[PDB]
Formats: C-alpha cells, sequence, structure tokens
C-alpha cells in the first residue's frame, strides 16, 4: 500500500532510530528484536561458511546493526537503500560526522557476542573502512543499483525491506530475481524480515508491510530461484504500539552453480 514515494517525504531516520534501536530502558519489545536479530547475525556470518569479497546490503535504510558481525566475514561492503535521507543518515555515521546516529551500545553488545576479542572503536574502524560504497538501490527495478558497474557480489543481504518493499507476493518474487542478478553463482543470500507483519509505526507515520508467514517465505524464496541452506522462526514481537507482526524469520538461501 505505502508508494515508495511516501518513504522520500516521510520516512524519518532518526524517528526510526530512536524507536528501533537506541537500546534504551524503554523500547524493551525492540530491544529484545534486536538482541535476538544480532546474535542470529553473529551466528550467520561468524559461525558458518557465509564468506566471500564482496557483500551488497540492500534497504540498509540509516542502520549499520546488520553489517557488525558481516565486516568480520566481508572485507568490502556496499550499503543501499531507496531513500536519499536514509544514505545521508549512513554518511553522517561512515564518516564520523556531529549529528551521527550513536551506535555505542549495539557495538558493545556485538563485541560481547563475539566474545570480547576486541573493543568497540575497533570494530567500528573496520565497517567503517569496509564501506566501498553508499548507493540509492529500488528493489523494484530489474536493475536494483541503476547499473552501477560492479563485479557480481558474494553475498546479499536485505534486513526488513523487502517485506516494506513489495505490495504482494509476485512483487516480493520479482525483487528477489532482480536482486539475484547482482549475486554471483554460488553466491549468498541472507534475509531477515517480520512475519505476518501488516505494518510498522515510525511515530505516527504508518508503513505497510506484505503479512507472509514462515512457510510461504521459504517457498517464494525457492521459487525465486535460491536454495535454502538455513532458516530460523524467531519468537518475538514488537510492541503494539509498533507493528502486528508475529514473530520474524532469518535465513540464508544459496544462488545455484
Ligand atoms: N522499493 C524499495 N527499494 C529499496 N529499498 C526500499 C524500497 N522501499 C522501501 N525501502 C527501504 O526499506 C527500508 C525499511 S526499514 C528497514 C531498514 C534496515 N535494513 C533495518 O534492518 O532496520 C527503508 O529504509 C526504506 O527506505
Amino acid at each position: 500500500f505505502t508508494s515508495k514515494d511516501t518513504y522520500l517525504s516521510h520516512f524519518n531516520p532518526r524517528d526510526y532510530l530512536e524507536k528501533y534501536y537506541s537500546f534504551g530502558s524503554r523500547h524493551c519489545a525492540e530491544n529484545e528484536i534486536l538482541r535476538h536479530l544480532l546474535k542470529n547475525l553473529f551466528k550467520i556470518f561468524c559461525l558458518g561458511a557465509v564468506k566471500g569479497e564482496l557483500l551488497i546490503d540492500i534497504g540498509s535504510g540509516p542502520t549499520i546493526y546488520q553489517l557488525l558481525s558481516a565486516c568480520e566475514s566481508f572485507t568490502e561492503i556496499i550499503v543501499s537503500d531507496y531513500t536519499d535521507q536514509n544514505l545521508w543518515e549512513l554518511q553522517k555515521w561512515l564518516k564520523k560526522e556531529p549529528g551521527a546516529f550513536d551506535w555505542s551500545p549495539v557495538v558493545t553488545y556485538v563485541c560481547d557476542l563475539e566474545g570480547n576479542r576486541m573493543k568497540g572503536p575497533e570494530k567500528e574502524e573496520k565497517l567503517r573502512r569496509a564501506i566501498k560504497q553508499v548507493l540509492k538501490c529500488d528493489v523494484t527495478q530489474s536493475q536494483p543499483l541503476g547499473g552501477v558497474s560492479l563485479p557480481p557480489a558474494d553475498c546479499l543481504l536485505s534486513t526488513l525491506c523487502l517485506d516494506a518493499a513489495c505490495p504482494d507476493l509476485p512483487a516480493y518474487r520479482t525483487a528477489l530475481r532482480n536482486l539475484g542478478s547482482l549475486l554471483k553463482p554460488g553466491g549468498f543470500l541472507v534475509m531477515v524480515d517480520a512475519l505476518k507483519s501488516s505494518y510498522y509505526m515510525i511515530g505516527e507515520q504508518k508503513f505497510s508491510s506484505l503479512p507472509l508467514g514462515w512457510e510461504t517465505v521459504r517457498d517464494a524464496v525457492e521459487e525465486a530461484g535460491y536454495t535454502i541452506e538455513q532458516f530460523e522462526v524467531i519468537s518475538q514481537n514488537y510492541s503494539s504500539t509498533t507493528s502486528n507482526n508475529e514473530g520474524l524469520f532469518s535465513l540464508v538461501g544459496r544462488k545455484p552453480g
């Protein structure tokens, strides 16, 4: 329902970050989902065979939480979003500008997950150096990155994006196919999204969401042309004032050879 143009005028990066990614004493349900996402991303990127040279994050928004473990496994990262103001928000953090969002408590939490073998600033410096380009993307487009000239990627990452960007299931499958064009044969697809979510709130701003159950997600990914290597259902809901999701999933898919 929510048109991509509504993002351009109505998506507020800072409101989004405070609601979802602040690690406060308030926003508990959001905090609990974030902890669970970070644990699953840690397992995916640090405990397995998900490694390579170039990772492309699709629909990054104004967030870097989804890259914190990934940068230990990929030395080159491209971040991308439909919304120019989300990109400025990432650029702020990338270049250590005043007004950049404070990721400190999330970085510390990831460093913990990873055995306190490094300090927060080392992790930040690594992630910053890894980010090779910040790009406009549109998942609905046959060439999602606008035909910017890139080598085939080793991994595509997409967190909490495709459900928001797709009005129905054929659109979802098409987005997955469009993304596939960026990925090398044998490459990895890593996705996180809400289950059975029809909306999410940013303050008073309501954004639509494609409500899918886990069986359907799995089928759609297989039908979009990938093989499923890992799949998890997360039993956590956002706040009643935030969303009507019934859990989330994380998955790892593979593009055929
Ligand atoms: N058609 C489209 N193509 C690419 N990104 C889109 C899109 N429509 C919406 N988006 C992006 O999808 C995001 C949903 S919020 C998810 C942000 C982030 N990856 C996280 O894990 O929290 C927004 O940043 C929005 O700009």
